């Protein structure tokens, strides 16, 4: 702006500044405009630029507060509760963004009871711009950690901030700039994207609106008349089988959980329905109850006799419903749940609670369920996710930050790029060199989050993309300033979003202790450092060992090693020391090693004694 003494959305009542550094206060006035500040009973003065930009540094200040800052010129404006601390930019996608409600049944007594005024949350608004970057947001304010905001806040942020603040004694301010299955190319300036020419390319045509507005027009259009059609042709809304008294006694049957693709009706999308009568306790009657239906594919609505007590639109989210008290009646009880599925298999993930809960009581919901199709529809294909696309999404949700003064970056993504790893290491050191270059500071700590176990267990060795994706973000700890969080031990085969994001918040914090704070502590997992060959032996040498090196509930497992025809076979492999000795009789001269190298390595059982699980990795680049 130019008219008056205006602020971004980010200096703000309640903010955090950096503490210990010369900080940095900016905003807009008129041009020439002579501004006086005081803060901390000291007057400072700085004069606008010829466009209206003004920015100043207010001396160093120890963590603490609160402190008010008073800003004249035109106008006047007083900024209310800034306390000094250490602020953290968060960003990645879907794992940044989880929140606390999403991971409560692990944390039900941190939610209730969460209320600490010095950690301090900046959530920013999800959204794309490609023709310039931002330098401010639509909205935002600073939130302080109570019962009433908690459950909105990302997980793994929270239980870092949580970590540091009870370690460091100081606050913590936490800028939350993340995006769903966007990646990482989506997070990088023009100047990063020059290295890439296809996604530089791809962000200059994305600078047309008219083209945004005719892809955005089709996709409404398309998903529109595939939910009309699906709703119009659905024999179960046509006949009424929401009612609790619809006789479904004649329907075909099955199991839960699982997939309507292994019965007759085959690999369709469109609507099927789902019954099932439950036997009710006295005691359960005139209470709350609580309904947990698993995880469906896609999207789900549920009733409970002649009531609606819930719905999910997408398939990520866990269903967790209620069921309030007066619903339930005595003994005679119906469950009817309308599936809707829009592509690939439709039905209900395996290995997921499907229950009644009452106090600590349960009735299992598992087994045998009455279906019927509702609607075949031709599956829907999916939207184009403009805000995926190249560039935007650090144009509108990193530059307008780019003058605030960090401690550093936590960053978990990498799922979306998992399809395309041989390019990520370049990619992600290219985007954390391209941030590095916005903010230009003395340091700028980067710590990130390698990808968890995810998908089916194999009993062999195999490639795998994931374990690709995982090796890229590990070798990229060659970039200065660096730290991982290893997660390959807390992640879940049946969802890319687990739920234990406090051991992800608290090995970050040890990689911010070491790296940041230069604590002379370990900086988190073993990492493979060389290797030796030795006869039928080859010995792997880590960093990272700590204390020593162990393996948890058994022998060291998921090694496995190859001589020159490339065919690993499942090794042995002794601890001495912080060194792996790992051979097979089966090959004498082994010339590669790997080491938890799958999508889930379920046994992969390498820590180090202050608990921090080693990294995957291969000795080999073939
Ligand atoms: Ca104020
Ligand atoms: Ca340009
Ligand atoms: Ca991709
Ligand atoms: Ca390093």
């Amino acid at each position: 702006s130019s008219a008056q003494i205006k602020l971004p959305k980010l200096v703000s009542d309640g903010m955090v500044l950096q503490r210990d550094t010369p900080v940095n206060l900016w905003g807009w006035s008129k041009p020439q405009e002579v501004i006086s500040i005081v803060f901390a009973e000291k007057n400072y003065t700085t004069r606008a630029d010829s466009e209206g930009n003004w920015k100043l540094k207010l001396d160093a200040t120890p963590a603490g507060g609160p402190y008010t800052i008073a800003l004249s010129a035109s106008n006047t404006i007083t900024l209310n509760d800034v306390v000094f601390g250490d602020v953290w930019l968060c960003s990645g996608q879907s794992n940044m963004e989880l929140p606390m409600s999403r991971v409560s049944p692990l944390y039900e007594d941190e939610i209730a009871s969460a209320n600490n005024a010095e950690i301090r949350y900046f959530e920013v608004p999800k959204t794309y711009d490609f023709k310039e970057e931002k330098q401010d947001i639509t909205f935002g304010k600073w939130e302080k950690v109570t019962p009433e905001t908690i459950e909105n806040f990302s997980a793994v942020a929270y239980f870092f901030a949580k970590n540091l603040n009870a370690e460091l004694q100081v606050p913590i301010g936490l800028i939350n700039s993340s995006l769903g299955g966007s990646p990482a190319e989506a997070w990088i300036s023009e100047e990063g994207l020059k290295k890439f020419p296809e996604y530089y390319t791809e962000a200059e045509r994305f600078k047309d609106n008219d083209l945004i507005d005719s892809i955005e027009q089709s996709d409404q259009t398309r998903r529109d008349t595939w939910y009309k059609t699906l709703n119009d042709t659905d024999q179960g809304i046509i006949n009424n089988w929401k009612s609790a008294d619809f006789d479904f006694s004649g329907w075909k049957i099955m199991n839960i959980p699982g997939y309507w693709a292994a019965t007759e009706i085959g690999d369709k999308n469109g609507s099927v329905w789902f019954k099932k009568q439950v036997e009710i306790p006295k005691k359960w009657l005139n209470r709350p109850i609580k309904l947990l239906m698993g995880r469906i594919v896609d999207a789900d609505s549920i009733f409970v006799n002649d009531t609606f007590i819930g719905n999910t639109t997408y398939q990520y989210p866990p269903r967790r419903y209620e069921i309030p008290a007066g619903i339930l009646r005595d003994g005679k009880n119906t469950i009817t749940v309308r599936v809707l599925n829009e592509s690939g298999k439709g039905g209900f993930v395996e290995e997921k609670p499907y229950k009644l809960v009452m106090d600590e009581q349960e009735i299992d919901l598992r087994g045998k369920w009455h279906y019927k199709l509702g609607s075949e529809m031709p599956f829907l294909q999916g939207q184009t996710f403009i805000r995926w696309k190249p560039e935007g999404l650090y144009n509108a949700m990193i530059a307008p930050f780019t003058s605030m003064n960090l401690k550093g970056v936590i960053w978990y993504q990498g799922e979306s790029n998992a399809d395309t790893p041989a390019e990520y290491q370049e990619l992600f050191t290219t985007l954390i060199e391209d941030w590095r270059s916005k903010w230009n500071a003395p340091e700028f700590p980067f710590l990130f989050v390698q990808l968890a176990n995810f998908m089916a267990t194999k009993e062999e060795p195999g490639d795998s993309n994931w374990a690709r994706l995982r090796d890229a973000q590990r070798r990229t700890l060659a970039v200065p300033h660096t730290g991982m969080a290893v997660t390959i031990d807390i992640g879940e085969g049946n969802d890319i979003h687990p739920l234990n994001k406090k051991d992800v918040g608290d090995r970050l914090a040890q990689a911010a202790k070491h790296v940041a704070h230069g604590k002379n502590v370990v900086a988190g997992s073993p990492l493979y450092d060389s290797m030796e060959i030795e006869g039928d032996t080859i010995i792997i040498r880590f960093k990272n060992t700590g204390s020593g090196l162990m393996a948890k509930n058994g022998k060291p497992g998921y090694f496995a090693i190859a001589g020159e025809d490339q065919k690993f076979i499942w090794a042995d492999a002794v601890i001495k020391d912080d060194k792996i000795l790992v051979s097979s009789p089966a090959i004498k001269n082994p010339v590669a090693v790997r080491y938890g190298w799958a999508d889930n390595p379920e046994g992969a059982n390498i820590y180090n004694k202050e608990g921090f699980p080693a990294s995957p990795f291969r000795t080999d680049n073939w």
